[PDB]
Order: structure tokens, then sequence, then C-alpha cells
């Protein structure tokens, strides 16, 4: 499920577009081109 800002993601592929999960905060935070 896409997981916008700040949305649970038990991998990056878990999340929203913009969005990417970083294996730390378990979240998922923006991640994609330069912005």
């Amino acid at each position: 499920e896409c997981r916008y800002l700040f949305g649970g993601c038990k991998t990056t592929s878990d999340c929203c577009k913009h969005l990417g999960c970083k294996f730390r905060d378990k979240y998922c935070a923006w991640d994609f081109t330069f912005s």
C-alpha cells in the first residue's frame, strides 16, 4: 500500500511514488529526483 509521507513501510517498495522507505525511521520519506 502506497505509504504516503509518514506511512509505515516494510520496505522501499511499500511506499507511494515520490516516497522512499529508509531502513531507519520505518516510515516513507520523499526521495525521487533533485527537489
